[PDB]
């Protein structure tokens, strides 16, 4: 969930699980599920991402709420 620090283990855990939710999102967007729920789904694959660190697929300084600090449970 949150939980680990430099675990390679815990890393292959939460790939699989942008992975999973990655291809769940795939799946749906193709399912006609509720667009409701392919955006949530989407922010969740957003969320775990920006937990991992994501590639710098160019600039962007979008800021943010005040250390929100989104987690889940």
């Amino acid at each position: 969930g949150s939980s680990g620090s430099s675990g390679m283990a815990e890393r292959a855990a939460l790939e699989e699980l942008v992975k999973l939710q990655g291809e769940r999102v795939r799946g749906l967007k193709q399912q006609k599920a509720s667009a409701e729920l392919i955006e949530e789904e989407v922010a969740k694959l957003l969320k775990l991402k920006a937990q991992l660190g994501p590639d710098e697929s160019k600039q962007k300084f979008v800021l943010k709420t005040p250390k929100s600090g989104p987690s889940s449970g």
